[PDB]
């Protein structure tokens, strides 16, 4: 679209891989795997304490949205 929130919501279901509705490190590292670089879980945990603001264990799309700022 372009007009303002709906370009990271495609992005939020490109982070997330099996439909849960979160991201997890347990996604992450499947991007990583694709990617074809060094993986790191500790650096995946690191980017969970940036990804997850309410420390609920889970990035939501609102902590995504946030988040997306942080990676593009
Ligand atoms: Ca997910
Ligand atoms: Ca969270």
């Amino acid at each position: 679209m372009g007009k303002s929130e709906e370009e990271l919501s495609d992005l939020f279901r490109m982070f997330d891989k099996n439909a849960d509705g979160y991201i997890d490190l347990d996604e992450l590292k499947i991007m990583l795997q694709a990617t074809g670089e060094t993986i790191t879980e500790d650096d995946i945990e690191e980017l969970m304490k940036d990804g997850d603001k309410n420390n609920d264990g889970r990035i939501d799309y609102d902590e995504f949205l946030e988040f997306m700022k942080g990676v593009e």
